[PDB]
C-alpha cells in the first residue's frame, strides 16, 4: 500500500504530536511549581508574549508576561502558602503551533501572617487552557476555569506548621 | 542488520502503544471530570458497551453504559460535592484492543444538604481498570479498587462554601 | 534533504525518549503505590542497586536497595496510614541511561495507634530525582526534595475511619 516515505511522514506527524503533548504537560508542571514556589521571574517564562487579554468591565488588561506575574505576586504574597495541584490532563494539539488543555485542579491555601492569619481556603476547578508554540517552545496563551467548589474557614491555631519554604 | 521496513514496522508498533497510553489517560481524565461535573450523558461515552458485570449475591447486573450512569447519578446526587483525583497512572497495553491501568485515587466528598448535611468523607484507593478499544476509541470495560483508607466526620458548620458548581 | 535512514534514526531517538519518559513515570507510580501499600519487597525493585548515598554527619549510609526499604519500613510502620501523591512530573532524559525528574508531592499521614495515635501530618514538596537505566529497566538512583510546607495536629477523635488496608 503506502510507500516508505508515506509511512515515515505519518510517524513524524504522530511523534510531533506526542512530543508537543509532553512539552505542554511539562509547561503546566513548571507553571504550578513556580507559582507555588513564588519564583516569579521563572514563572514569567511559561507565559506567551501574546497572552490573551480577557475583556470585561473592571478587569485588568495585561500587556506582557511581566505584568501578569506582577499581578500573581500581589495575589500570592509571602504570607500565603499555596498548593495548586494539577491532575489528569486532556491535551489536544489543534495545529502545528496551537493547542488546548484541560486540567483538573485541587488547591489548598494557608495564610500564616497578616490580615488573614489562620485562614485556610480549599477548592477544586476544571481549567481550560490554550497554548501556543513559538520558535520550538510552548507557552500558555490563555487560562480559564470553572470552579467545582471553594471554601474558607479559620484553622485551629494549635496546628503546628513545622516547615514553610516562604520563611 | 534490519531492513528499513523492519525498522518502520517497529516504530509503528511503538507509536501505536504510546498513542494508546495517551488515549487511555485522557479517557480516565474525561471519566473523573464528567463524574465530578455530574455530566452523566457525557460520562456514559467513556464506558464500554460490553462493560463487565462483576457477579455477587446482592449486587446489580448492569446491561448498558446508561444503566451504569443511572446508578452513579443516584450515588452522586446534586447535594454531594465530589472530587475524584487521579494520580500516577501505570498503563499497560495488553494487545491491539485491550489494556490494563492502575490509578492512585484521592477522593473528597462534601454533602451540602439533605440527610447528610455537613458530612465530609475523605479517602484514597488504588484502582485497577481494564480498557478496550472499539473502532479506534478506548472505553472503560471494568474498574475495581482496593481502599487505602476511608473516613467520615461532621464538618464545622462555620466553614463557608463560597462556590459550588452544583448550585 | 535527509535520507530515509536519517529520518528513521531521528524517529528511533525520539521514540526512545518518549518510551523512557513513560517508563520513568510508571516507575515513580510503582514507588508511591508500594510505599503507601507497605509492599516493601516490591518497593525494593524500584531502587537502583547503585542508589546514591548522600553524605552527612549523623545520616545513614545505605549499601543496597534492601537496606533502604528496611529504613522506609521503620519510618512507615503499620500504625501509619500514608498517602504520597505525585503530580505534574517534569522528566528529562540526560543520556541513554540517565535521567532527572521533578515531581510535585502532596502527602497526608494519619497515625491510628501507638505513641502518635490521632496525630495527622499534611504537607507538600518538590522532589528532584535522578534515575538510571540498567538492562532495559529504569531505577531510582537518588531522590531529594524541598518542602513547600509541613504541618502536624491532633485529629478530632470522633472522625470515623471506616476502612484501613493496614488493618
Ligand atoms: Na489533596
Ligand atoms: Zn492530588
Amino acid at each position: 500500500g503506502m510507500t516508505l516515505e508515506a509511512r515515515i511522514e505519518a510517524l513524524e506527524k504522530e511523534i510531533q504530536r506526542l512530543n508537543d503533548i509532553e512539552a505542554i504537560k511539562q509547561l503546566k508542571a513548571k507553571y504550578f511549581r513556580c507559582l507555588d514556589g513564588k519564583l516569579w521571574d521563572e514563572l514569567e517564562t511559561t507565559l506567551s508574549p501574546n497572552i490573551e487579554t480577557s475583556y470585561s468591565d473592571g478587569k485588568l488588561v495585561f500587556h506582557s508576561p511581566k505584568e501578569v506575574t506582577e499581578y500573581l505576586a500581589a495575589a500570592m504574597p509571602k504570607e500565603e502558602i499555596s498548593m495548586h495541584m494539577g491532575h489528569t490532563p486532556e491535551i489536544t494539539i489543534d495545529s502545528e503551533n496551537t493547542a488546548t488543555g484541560r486540567w483538573y485542579l485541587e488547591d489548598n491555601l494557608i495564610f500564616t501572617d497578616g490580615k488573614y492569619k489562620n485562614v485556610g481556603i480549599n477548592g477544586g476547578a476544571f481549567y481550560t487552557d490554550k497554548y501556543e508554540k513559538i520558535d520550538g517552545q510552548w507557552y500558555i496563551k490563555e487560562t480559564g476555569y470553572v470552579r467545582i467548589f471553594e471554601e474558607h474557614f479559620m484553622r485551629d491555631p494549635k496546628i503546628h506548621i513545622t516547615s514553610n519554604m516562604h520563611k
